[PDB]
C-alpha cells in the first residue's frame, strides 16, 4: 500500500509545483501516487537533482481515482477497421500510390483506429522501422488494454542487438524519427528538451537513434497530455503547438484575436541547472480544440529539402519539428516561410509537400467552430445517465456511435437518421471531388514521362512542376484530413476544385508541348 | 376558409373542362380548391382570357383531401445516399471521367435520391447552373418537405441581380436549359407551349434564359403530372412523351401493337386565342409504365450536333426536346433518324451519344413487362393493412424496402432473402460486365493519343471513332439505366458484350496501326 | 361517380344548415357526399318533408377525403 | 390544460410530411414520444413508464385491499 510523503519538503525546492498543486483540485493528492523520490530527497540540492526520482507515466496512475475516464479511454472501437490501407479503391485515396510516389507513405498508410493503439501502431506500420517491430503474434492486435499497459508487453523486436534503422522486409521504409513519438506518447516528457533541441539534460533529442528511443517508450496518449498532474487544470504539453501558439505569437485561434485572448495559453518553463529545459502550455479554459491540436494537425516531423536551393534539411534543424498552424489556403505561404518541402515526386520530379491529418486547422472558421463548438462536443461528449454522476466520455470516436449526445442535443430538429444523412451528403460530395482530383492529378503525372521522352523542354516541365505543387496540396489536404469534408465542407469544395483546375492547366500545358514536339 | 364558386359560370366558356370535370371523380370538387378566378370571370370573354386567374400548382392543393398519398410521396428515403458521385470506384461508373470526357456530366453526376428533392437537386448539381444555386446551408439537404413546399424556401442564388448562365465556381458547368425542367416540375404547365416551341401565349420556351425560368419554379413532381385535376383520371403531361407516342404514332408500347391499343393515349389540346397551345395525354388505363416514362427515359434536352455535317443543333431546334422512344438496339437508328449526336469525346474526338436513365425503354420486352407487370407494382405498390382502407403508396423507391408487397405476393415460392439474392445475381453480373466494358473503352481511349502522336492516319482514327460510338452506346446505356440490369438482364448482357467487342476491335485496329507506323 | 347537387336550392329551405355549411371548412363539400335527396327535392316544400332523403352514417363517407384519420 | 387527446390521440410526428391527428385512441404506452416525452423532456421512455407503473401498482394494491374488506363484510 502507498505511504504518503511530506510534500512540504518537496515544495522547499519546487516552488512552481507548490504554486500549481496547492491551488488546484489535486491539492489533496499526495506525490507518492506518481513519484518515488526517497533517494532524490536525500541527495538533491536546491539547484542539482541528485539521484533522479522515479516518475510514473502509466495511465493506471490516474485510473486508481478516475476509473470511468480511464475505462472509457481504453475501450476499443471494433468498428474502426484495423490495418486498412488507404491506397485502395474502397478507402480514402484510390490513386494514392501514383500520387505519392517518392514518399515513404507509399509503403503503407492505414486509416486510424482507436487511441489505445497509437504507439504500437506507430511502431509496427511498414513505413516506420523497416519492419523491425511486430506484435508478438497476430492475436495481439485486439489487445487495447495490453497496448496501454505498455507497447513492449505486446510487441517484439527482430534484432534487440542492433539499434540502426534498417529494412527487415523488402517493402518497408524507415521514416520514423524521434519527433514522431511526441504525437504517440509523452513517456519522454522529462527526457526531451523543448522542440527536441540538443540539451545537456536531455537523454533524447531530434537527432537520437530512434530505435533506441522507441525501446524506452511504453504508453499511448498519456492522461497528463491534457491535464496538468499537479493542478489538474487543462493544458497542452506538445512543444510544436506551444511554439506556434506562444513563441510565434499566432494564438490559439489565428483567425480570431478575441477568441485567442479569451481561450489562450500560458507557457510555463521548467529548468535544469537553471537553464530552460521543457515547457507546458496552461489553457485558460478546458478547450478541447487546442488539446486535440497537440496531434491532429499538419506538421513537419521529418527531414526534407529547401524550396530555395534544394538542399537537405535534416533532423538537426528546428524545422524538423514544426507546426505550420495554417489552413489549406495559408499553407503554401507557411511552407515558404520556413523554406521547406517534403519530397520530390518519383515520376514528375516536382518538389511537393506532404500533408498530414490537419483537423484542427480545417475546423477553424467552420460554422461549428464559429459557434463555439469544439472537438469534444462531437467526439468525447458528456455521458447521459438516468441516475448517475456525469463524467466526460474519453472514448474519442466518431459521433455516429453517440448521436444523441454528439449531435441531437444541439440539433433537436433532426432524428438520428436525418443527422447521419447530412453527414453523408457532405462526405459523399467531398469524396467525389477527391476522386476527381486524383483522376486529374494522375492524368497530369502520366504525361510527364511522355513529355520528357518527346523532348519537351525543362522550362515547360518546371512550369508543370510548379502547378503540381498546388494540384497536390489542394487535393492531399483532404485525403489527409479525416472528416472527408465534414469539418469544413465549403473549404474542402473550394480547395478540391482548385486542385482540379491546377491539374487541368498542367495537362493542357503538357499535351500542347508534346504535340508541338511531335509536330516538329 | 374556402368559399365555393359557381362552376356553371366557368363551364360557359370552358367546355373541355366541363366535359372532364362533370364525368370524373372530381365532379364534386369545386374550382376554388385550385383556382382564384374572380377577376378573370369579370374580364374574360369567350375567346380572350382577360385577367389571368391564379392556379395553384403546389402539392398541398391535393394533400387536403389526399393526405395519405401526399405523405407517402414526400417521405425521404435516408438509405438512398445523397450527393453520391457515380464516377467513383464504389459507385456505378468507376471510369466515367475518362469515358465521358468532353461532356458536362464530367463536372458531377450523382446517384438519384428521393423524388421530393428533384427540383432542388437539379438546381444545385455542379453541372447545371455554374454553382449559382446552393441550399441555404448544408443542413437543408435533409428537408424533403421544405423542398416540396418550394425550392426557393430552401435555396439561395449567388447573384439575384444577373440572369446569365455563368460559372461561380471553377469546376462547374452550365448545362441546364429550359427543357430540363419538364422532368423536374410542371409548375410551368400553363406558361410553356407544347414542346417548348415559341408561342405568343408562352412566357417560357426552349430559348428562354434558364436562370430566369428557374426562379419562377418551385415544386417537384406535381401530383397532376399523372392525374388530371379535372377528371381525376390517369394521364401524362410531358410533351416529349406525347410527341413520341401520339404525334409520331409509335404507340405506348412500340414493340406491341395490341398492348398499345389496349393501353393507349389520347392527346387533348388546349388553345390560346384559338391556336393550339398545350397538350395532355389521357391514358386508357392507370398505366404506370407510361406515367413514369414522362421522365425515366433517354432523351434529348440539350444542344448538340448533326451526324451528317457536324453543325450545331441549338435549343431553338425541336430536336433539343426529344424522346427517342427506342431501346438500346434501336437507339443508333433513332439518333440517325434525327441526324443528331451529343458531344465529341475530348481525347478520341469521336462523335458520341449521351445516354440518360432509359428505364422505360429497357423494361420493354422484359419478362415482367411481357407478363403485364408495371413500374408501380415494384416501386409504388398498394399498401397492405390488417384493418384499413387500402391506398397506393406514393413513395417511389426500391422494392427492397417493401418486398412483401413488391415481389413476394407474386413470387410465393420465395422468401425475402431468396428474392433479394435473385436481384443481386443480376446486378452483380451486369455490373461486372459494365466494369469490363469500361476497362476496354479506357484501353481504346488511351490508344488515341499514342496513335495520333505516332502518325496513324485520320482514316484509321476515323474508323476507330466509328467503333467508339457503338462501344460507348452499348456501355453507357447501362450506367445510365438505374436497375443495374434488373429491368432486362438478357438485354444488358447482350449489349455489354457488344460494347466490349467493339472496343476490342478498335484496340486491335489502333495497336496494329501504331506498330506499323513505328516499323516504318 | 358522385354528381353534385344544387346546394343553394337546399338552402332555400335549410337556413340552419346554410348558416353552418357556408362558414366552415366544409363550405366546398357538396351535399351528395352524405345525402341522397333527389326524390326529397322533387316532393318537399319548406313546410312538408315529402320523401325522406337518405343520410349516410357510414364512416367511409368521411374516409373518402380523410383517409389518414379513418385508417 | 392537458386533455385526453394529448395522451391518447396525439399529433403524428413526421420527418417529412403533413401533420395530422392520430385517431387511434389507445394507451400512450404505444406512442410515448408523442404522448408523454414531448412534455416530460426530463424522462426517458423507461422512466415515464416507471412513473405510470408506480401509480397503477399502488392503486391496484388498494383496490385489492378494498375488495378484501368488502368481501369480509359481505360474508
Ligand atoms: C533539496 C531540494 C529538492 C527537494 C527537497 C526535492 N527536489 Fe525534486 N528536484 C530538485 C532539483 C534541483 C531538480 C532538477 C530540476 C530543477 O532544477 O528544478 C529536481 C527534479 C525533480 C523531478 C524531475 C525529475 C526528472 O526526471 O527530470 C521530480 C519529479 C521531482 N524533483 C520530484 C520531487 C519530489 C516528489 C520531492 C518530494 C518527495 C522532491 N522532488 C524534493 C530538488 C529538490
Ligand atoms: C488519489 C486520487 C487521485 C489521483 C491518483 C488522480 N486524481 Fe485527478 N482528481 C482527484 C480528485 C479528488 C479530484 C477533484 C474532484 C472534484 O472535486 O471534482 C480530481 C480532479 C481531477 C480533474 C478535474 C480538474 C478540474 O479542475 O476540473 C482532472 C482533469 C484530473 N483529476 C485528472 C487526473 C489525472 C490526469 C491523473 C493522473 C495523472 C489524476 N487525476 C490522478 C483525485 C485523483
Ligand atoms: C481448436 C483450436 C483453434 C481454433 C478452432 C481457432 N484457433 Fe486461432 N489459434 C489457436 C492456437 C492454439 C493459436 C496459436 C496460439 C499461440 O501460439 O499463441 C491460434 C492463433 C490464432 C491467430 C494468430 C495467427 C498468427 O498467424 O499469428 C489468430 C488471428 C487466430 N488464431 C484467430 C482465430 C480465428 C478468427 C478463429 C475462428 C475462424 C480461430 N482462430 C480458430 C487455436 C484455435
Ligand atoms: C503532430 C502529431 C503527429 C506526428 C508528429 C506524427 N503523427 Fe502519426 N498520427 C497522428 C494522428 C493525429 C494520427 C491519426 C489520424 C490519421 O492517421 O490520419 C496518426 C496516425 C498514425 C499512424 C496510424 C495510421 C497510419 O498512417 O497508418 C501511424 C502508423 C503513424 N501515425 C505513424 C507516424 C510516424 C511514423 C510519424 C513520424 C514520421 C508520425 N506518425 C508522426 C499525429 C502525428
Ligand atoms: C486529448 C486530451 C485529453 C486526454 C489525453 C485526457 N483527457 Fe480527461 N478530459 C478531457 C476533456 C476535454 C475533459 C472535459 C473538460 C470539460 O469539458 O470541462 C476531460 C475531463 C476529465 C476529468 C474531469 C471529470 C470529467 O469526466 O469531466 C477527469 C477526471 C479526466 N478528464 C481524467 C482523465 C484521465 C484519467 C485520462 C487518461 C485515461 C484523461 N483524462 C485523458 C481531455 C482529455
Ligand atoms: C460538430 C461536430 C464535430 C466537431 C466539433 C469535430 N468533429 Fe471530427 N468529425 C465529425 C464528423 C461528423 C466526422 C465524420 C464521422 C463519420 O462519418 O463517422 C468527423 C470525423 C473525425 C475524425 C475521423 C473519425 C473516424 O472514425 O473516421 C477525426 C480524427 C476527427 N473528426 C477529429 C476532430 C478534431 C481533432 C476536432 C477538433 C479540432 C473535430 N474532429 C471536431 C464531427 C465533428
Ligand atoms: C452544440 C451545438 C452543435 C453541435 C454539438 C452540433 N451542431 Fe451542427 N450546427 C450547430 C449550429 C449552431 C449550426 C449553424 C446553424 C445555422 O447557422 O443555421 C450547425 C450547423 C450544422 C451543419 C451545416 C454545416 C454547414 O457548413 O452549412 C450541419 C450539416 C450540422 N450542423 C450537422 C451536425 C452534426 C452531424 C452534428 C453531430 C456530429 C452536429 N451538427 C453537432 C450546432 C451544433
Ligand atoms: C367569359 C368566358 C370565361 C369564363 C366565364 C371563365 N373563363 Fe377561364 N378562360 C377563358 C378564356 C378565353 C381563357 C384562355 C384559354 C381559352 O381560350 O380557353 C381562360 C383561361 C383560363 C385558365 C388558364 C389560365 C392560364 O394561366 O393559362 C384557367 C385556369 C381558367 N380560365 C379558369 C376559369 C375558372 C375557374 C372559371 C370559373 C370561376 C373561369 N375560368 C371562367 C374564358 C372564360
Ligand atoms: C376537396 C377534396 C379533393 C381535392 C382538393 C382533390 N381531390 Fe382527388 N378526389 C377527391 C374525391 C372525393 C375523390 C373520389 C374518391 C372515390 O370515390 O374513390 C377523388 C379521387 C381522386 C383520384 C382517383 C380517381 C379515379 O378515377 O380513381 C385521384 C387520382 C385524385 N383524386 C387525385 C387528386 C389530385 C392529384 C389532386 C390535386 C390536383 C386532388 N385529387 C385533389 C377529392 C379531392
Ligand atoms: C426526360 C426527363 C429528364 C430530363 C429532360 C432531365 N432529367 Fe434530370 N433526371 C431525370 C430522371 C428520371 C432522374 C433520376 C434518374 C437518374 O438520375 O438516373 C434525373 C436526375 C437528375 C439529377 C440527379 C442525379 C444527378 O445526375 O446528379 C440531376 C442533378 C438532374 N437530373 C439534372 C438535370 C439537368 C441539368 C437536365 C437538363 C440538362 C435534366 N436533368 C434533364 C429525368 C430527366
Ligand atoms: C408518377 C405518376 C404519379 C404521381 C405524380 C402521383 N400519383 Fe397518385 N397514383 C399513381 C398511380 C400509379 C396510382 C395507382 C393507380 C392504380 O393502380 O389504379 C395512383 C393513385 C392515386 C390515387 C387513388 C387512390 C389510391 O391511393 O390508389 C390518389 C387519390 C392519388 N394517386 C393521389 C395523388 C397525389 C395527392 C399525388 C401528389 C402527392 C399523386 N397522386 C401523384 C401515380 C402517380
Ligand atoms: C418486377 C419489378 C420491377 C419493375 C416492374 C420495375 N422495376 Fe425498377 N427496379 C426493380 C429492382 C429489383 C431494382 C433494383 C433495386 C435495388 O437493387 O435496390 C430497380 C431499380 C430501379 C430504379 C433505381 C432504384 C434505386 O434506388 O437504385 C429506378 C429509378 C427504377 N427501377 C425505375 C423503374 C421504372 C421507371 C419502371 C417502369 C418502366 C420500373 N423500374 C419497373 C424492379 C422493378
Ligand atoms: C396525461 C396523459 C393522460 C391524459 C390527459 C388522459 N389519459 Fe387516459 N390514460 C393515461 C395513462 C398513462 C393510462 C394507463 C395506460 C397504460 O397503463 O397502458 C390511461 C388509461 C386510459 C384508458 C384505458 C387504456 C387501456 O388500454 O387500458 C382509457 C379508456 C382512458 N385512459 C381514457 C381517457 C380519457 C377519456 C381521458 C380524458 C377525460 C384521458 N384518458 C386522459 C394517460 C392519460
Ligand atoms: C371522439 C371524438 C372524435 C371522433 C369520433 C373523430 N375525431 Fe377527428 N378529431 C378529433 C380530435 C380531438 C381532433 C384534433 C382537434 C385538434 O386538436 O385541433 C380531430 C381532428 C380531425 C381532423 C382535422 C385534421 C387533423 O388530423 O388534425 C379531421 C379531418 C378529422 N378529425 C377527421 C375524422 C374522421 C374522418 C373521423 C372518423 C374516422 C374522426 N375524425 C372521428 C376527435 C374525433
Ligand atoms: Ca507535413
Ligand atoms: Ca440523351
Amino acid at each position: 500500500n502507498l505511504k504518503p510523503v511530506d510534500a512540504m519538503q518537496c515544495f522547499d525546492c519546487h516552488t512552481q509545483i507548490e504554486d500549481m498543486h496547492t491551488v488546484g483540485k489535486h491539492a489533496t493528492v499526495n506525490c507518492v501516487h506518481c513519484h518515488d523520490a526517497t533517494e532524490h530527497v536525500e541527495t538533491a540540492s536546491s539547484r542539482r537533482m541528485g539521484e533522479r526520482p522515479v516518475t510514473r507515466m502509466d495511465l493506471e496512475a490516474c485510473a486508481t481515482c478516475h476509473t470511468a475516464q480511464f475505462n472509457s479511454f481504453v475501450e476499443v472501437r471494433h468498428e474502426s477497421h484495423p490495418r486498412l490501407e488507404k491506397a485502395t479503391p474502397t478507402s480514402r485515396s484510390p490513386m494514392f500510390d501514383k500520387l505519392i510516389a517518392g514518399h515513404g507513405f507509399a509503403f503503407e498508410h492505414a486509416e486510424p483506429r482507436s487511441h489505445a493503439f497509437m504507439l504500437v501502431d506507430h511502431f509496427v506500420v511498414d513505413r516506420a522501422y523497416g519492419g523491425r517491430f511486430q506484435f508478438k503474434n497476430w492475436q495481439k492486435v485486439t489487445d487495447g488494454m495490453g497496448a496501454v499497459r505498455g507497447a513492449w508487453t505486446v510487441l517484439t523486436d527482430a534484432d534487440p542487438e542492433s539499434s540502426d534503422q534498417r529494412r527487415f522486409l523488402s517493402q518497408t521504409a524507415t521514416a520514423a524519427n524521434p519527433v514522431c513519438l511526441n504525437c504517440k506518447t509523452q513517456d519522454h516528457i522529462l527526457d526531451w528538451a523543448y522542440m527536441g533541441d540538443e540539451h545537456e539534460a536531455a537523454k533524447w533529442s531530434r537527432t537520437s537513434e530512434v530505435v533506441e528511443f522507441a525501446r524506452d517508450l511504453n504508453h499511448p496518449l498519456n492522461c497528463f497530455m491534457c491535464h496538468d498532474p499537479h493542478s489538474a487544470g487543462p493544458r497542452v504539453v506538445r512543444d510544436g503547438l506551444i511554439n506556434a501558439v506562444v513563441d510565434r505569437g499566432l494564438g490559439t485561434y489565428p483567425h480570431d484575436p478575441v477568441k485567442s485572448e479569451q481561450q489562450g495559453m500560458t507557457k510555463v518553463t521548467f529548468q535544469r541547472g537553471r537553464e530552460d529545459f521543457r515547457a507546458i502550455g496552461l489553457l485558460d479554459t478546458a478547450d478541447s480544440n487546442v488539446m486535440c491540436a497537440q496531434c491532429h494537425v499538419e506538421y513537419n516531423c521529418n527531414p526534407g529539402y529547401q524550396l530555395s536551393d534544394g538542399s537537405r534539411v535534416g533532423m538537426d534543424d528546428r524545422r524538423a519539428n514544426h507546426f505550420f498552424w495554417a489552413n489549406v489556403f495559408d499553407y503554401k505561404e507557411a511552407a515558404q516561410e520556413i523554406d521547406f518541402f517534403d519530397f520530390r515526386h518519383a515520376t514528375t520530379g516536382a518538389a511537393l509537400p506532404k500533408l498530414q491529418h490537419p483537423e484542427a486547422e480545417t475546423f477553424w472558421g467552420s460554422v461549428h467552430e464559429r459557434n463555439g463548438v469544439a472537438c469534444a462536443d462531437c467526439h468525447m461528449p458528456k455521458v447521459q445517465l438516468e441516475n448517475g454522476k456525469v463524467y466526460t466520455s474519453h472514448s474519442q470516436r466518431t459521433p455516429r456511435d453517440m448521436m444523441g449526445q454528439a449531435c441531437l442535443n444541439c440539433h433537436a430538429e433532426w432524428t438520428e437518421d436525418q443527422a447521419l444523412y447530412a453527414i453523408d451528403y457532405i462526405k459523399n460530395y467531398t469524396h467525389g471531388k477527391i476522386v476527381k482530383s486524383e483522376y486529374w492529378l494522375a492524368k497530369m503525372i502520366d504525361l510527364f514521362p511522355v513529355a520528357k521522352r518527346a523532348g519537351v523542354s525543362e522550362d515547360v516541365l518546371n512550369e508543370a512542376r510548379e502547378l503540381h505543387y498546388d494540384a497536390h496540396l489542394y487535393w492531399e489536404w483532404w485525403t489527409a484530413e479525416n472528416s472527408v469534408g465534414f469539418h469544413n465542407p465549403d473549404q474542402a469544395r473550394e480547395s478540391l476544385m482548385t486542385s482540379i483546375s491546377k491539374s487541368k492547366e498542367a495537362v493542357s500545358l503538357l499535351n500542347d508541348a508534346i504535340d508541338a514536339q511531335v509536330a516538329s
